[PDB]
């Protein structure tokens, strides 16, 4: 059904390729900090209370595109980039640590949680953990294709990595301390999966993989040994679709970009996918400020806005 969005703050920005909530403050709780992307460049906001003003971080770079950044664990900030990973001290605020490919290669994909990275690099794999200053490397394979997207949503630490692969057009689980293979789920055609994603809804996991051309699959998930059931296919609009994870009243939503959004929650034991009455919406990030509370950035081709769902 109609979810609808209450504007509450509206600025000019076209461009927008990416946009992450942070934590400038480790005794604050509530975001202040918005991260927006472009092209081989990123910006940063500073959010006061309906005050937007410009700002600089430190640690991070600005002369790139940032694939990701947010809080990581012992009071860091991490940026990992087309070119490196690197975290950054909450305190002084500065680059303590950064990893960079082996061979100069760009980091082309890349997934983070509080305490773990996984990047990839055209067809390899690199697991790095997060300690107080330094980017440790756990392991690094290489997959049968390019690897197309990842995440590593825990479900403390993620026993699982979700890909999607090119050629193959396959959606798999593998072992983190390892990469072995837990499942493998063939999805059929010429269109490459755009985002993947895991995550839990009333008390239960699922597997959400949105493909390039606006079909969503999405499979149950055991995390314990990680096989997918009850394979089931809706789509969702034409052009690729971005899925992310966000806090409504209750806990957790996911909200599908796409030429038409898409809201995803549960009401009994089953999803729900209700439209959101914008034109469309490219990307997205929660948003917990003082200056609007459990909110949201919605990103256009040429605006970003940040606001609220009523509720349910």
């Amino acid at each position: 059904n109609g979810i609808g969005i209450h504007e509450h703050a509206s600025i000019d920005l076209p461009g927008i390729k990416g946009l992450w909530p942070l934590r400038s403050d480790p005794n604050r709780e509530t975001y202040d900090t918005l991260v927006l992307s472009f092209v081989g460049q990123t910006r940063v906001l500073m959010l006061n209370g309906e005050e937007v003003e410009e700002t600089e971080l430190m640690g991070f770079v600005d002369d790139q595109q940032t694939f990701f950044c947010g809080n990581v664990a012992h009071q860091q900030l991490i940026q990992i980039t087309s070119a490196s990973v690197r975290l950054v001290s909450q305190e002084p605020k500065a680059l303590v640590s950064e990893w960079k490919e082996p061979q100069a290669k760009n980091i082309s994909v890349a997934s983070c949680n509080s305490s773990q990275v996984v990047v990839a690099v055209g067809r390899a794999l690199y697991y790095l953990q997060i300690h107080p200053q330094e980017l440790r490397q756990i392991s690094h394979t290489e997959m049968e294709h390019e690897v197309a997207c990842l995440d590593i949503t825990p479900l403390g630490l993620s026993p699982l990595c979700a890909i999607g692969l090119w050629t193959d057009i396959s959606a798999r689980i593998l072992k983190l301390p390892s990469f072995e293979l837990l499942h493998k789920e063939m999805l059929g055609g010429e269109i490459i999966p755009r985002s993947i994603l895991m995550t839990t809804f009333e008390s239960s996991h699922y597997l959400l993989c949105a493909l390039g051309d606006g079909a969503l699959f999405y499979f149950g998930l055991n995390i314990e040994t990680g096989l997918l059931s009850d394979r089931k296919k809706v789509t969702l609009g034409t052009q690729p679709t971005v899925l992310r994870t966000f806090r409504s009243l209750s806990t957790t939503n996911v909200f599908a970009c796409s030429d038409r959004p898409t809201v995803i929650y549960s009401s009994n034991h089953k999803l729900v996918f209700s439209n959101v009455n914008l034109k469309e919406v490219n990307y997205m990030c929660p948003l917990n400020s003082d200056g609007y509370p459990d909110s949201l950035a919605l990103a256009n081709n040429s605006t970003l806005t940040i606001g609220t769902i009523d509720e349910i």
